[PDB]
């Protein structure tokens, strides 16, 4: 009869109760600013959906970041704009300062606050035990905020976390894959970067929720505490699941796919094999041992679960003994 349905265990009906104006991004009307207020300085990067530039707001002389949307992006731009406006002011959420029409591309350009020329992947393999804990807690603030607001990020990775290490300031960026959670809705599984893709995405389970971001955060943590970039290093999306299975075991994988009445892609029969769950202590060595504690291991264990429903939520994660040492 097909897959068994699933719902988020928290913030289930936040959008259902809200006026349509909140989540119906298609019907959102954009208030355009002055493109001439911003002077492009240097290109930072280019992807499939945008080109990001460092800029100067010539009115106040402040450094800003301009994200010029590619035309590929059509009316998915609307979703990002709405999400960024809904989440503005939220803890560690990138602040959207303006929306201008780019003269060259003839597409919207999103103007953000400038954090630093530094991402989390530039720093994260170099942090102390205390800093891992500190920055993980800052990330959780952003995640609980967007989840509480009916939004799932769907692209949590070190590259999407902008840090000003000197000022101990953090921002969750690139809401281009973000979506409104609607209970019972089937979503596109082609979201997030390969190494941070949850087992739900890899086994083609479309009724996923906020807990997807929690798996992605677990991938980040594992990578930080064990000094392994990335932690689950798949050659592609199939080998990605095999890499996970080599650590968590194939038995809990079969229990997961059984519970949700999911049919695994036949391609997995030849490559998945049989694996016992590995104890987290197996990944400990003299080079990462100062970052590993029984608290770190128990916390990681409660994020990296196949069953998306059995993962800690962002709020439960903030309550964890792992964060008791972080000054609050
Ligand atoms: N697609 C995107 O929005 C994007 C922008 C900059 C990158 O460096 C990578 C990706
Ligand atoms: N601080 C930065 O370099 C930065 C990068 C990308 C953003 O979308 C926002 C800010």
């Amino acid at each position: 009869s097909g897959p068994v349905p699933s719902r988020a265990r928290v913030y289930t009906d936040v959008n259902t109760h809200r006026p349509s104006e909140y989540w119906d991004y298609e019907s959102h009307v954009v208030e355009w600013g002055n493109q001439d207020d911003y002077q492009l300085v240097r290109k930072l990067g280019r992807g499939k959906y945008s080109e990001v530039f460092e800029a100067i707001n010539i009115t106040n002389n402040e450094k800003v970041v301009v994200k010029i949307l590619k035309p590929v992006a059509a009316a998915k731009i609307k979703r990002e704009i709405k999400i960024l406006e809904n989440l503005r002011g939220g803890p560690n959420i990138i602040t959207l300062a303006d929306i201008v029409k780019d003269p060259v591309s003839r597409t919207p350009a999103l103007v953000f606050e400038h954090v630093n020329n530094t991402d989390f992947k530039q720093l994260y393999q170099t942090l102390t035990d205390y800093d891992i804990r500190f920055y993980m807690y800052e990330i959780l603030k952003a995640l609980d905020y967007c989840h509480s607001m009916g939004i799932m990020h769907r692209d949590v990775k070190p590259h999407n976390v902008m840090i000003d290490h000197e000022h101990r300031k953090l921002r969750l960026i690139d809401w281009g894959l973000a979506e409104f959670y609607h209970p019972g809705q089937e979503y596109n599984v082609r979201v997030a970067s390969r190494y941070f893709k949850g087992p739900e995405l890899l086994v083609d389970y479309q009724m996923y929720d906020y807990s997807l971001d929690m798996w992605s955060l677990g991938c980040m943590l594992a990578s930080m505490i064990f000094r392994k970039e990335p932690f689950f290093h798949g050659h592609d999306n199939y080998d990605q699941l095999v890499r996970i299975a080599k650590v968590l075991g194939t038995e809990d994988l079969y229990d997961y796919i059984d519970k949700y009445n999911i049919e695994l892609d036949p391609r997995f029969n030849d490559i998945l094999g049989r694996h016992s769950r590995k104890r987290w202590e197996r990944f400990v060595h003299s080079e990462n041992q100062h970052l590993v504690s029984p608290e770190a291991l128990d916390f990681l264990d409660k994020l990296l679960r196949y069953d998306h429903q059995s993962r800690l939520t962002a709020r439960e994660a903030m309550e964890h003994p792992y964060f008791y040492t972080v000054v609050k």
